[PDB]
């Protein structure tokens, strides 16, 4: 399973790839799943968050 | 489409929303997608890149 970058792309923490149009690239499985953009209506706070913390 | 946090998260990076178990999540739609942790097999490095930005 393997894909290729289609931009280039500049980190913009510490935890992100940066990468070039063209780079080919493998999808490291993790316990956190994917990550969403998120807003809490709990605290109003916003950011990403790790899919398998959370539910429907 | 609504969401409820399974156990408490605490934020890594500037980027990430801490949250507790409880709260409730709406996700947000942003042009960048889902987040991947992915491997360049071009440059080595490991991270995690914008979905919407490569391609299969």
């Amino acid at each position: 399973m393997t894909f290729v970058a289609l931009y280039d792309y500049e980190s913009r923490t510490e935890t992100d790839l940066s990468f070039k149009k063209g780079e080919r690239l493998q999808i490291v499985n993790n316990t956190e799943g994917d990550w969403w953009l998120a807003h809490s209506l709990t605290t109003g706070k916003t950011g990403y968050i790790p899919s398998n913390y959370v539910a429907p």
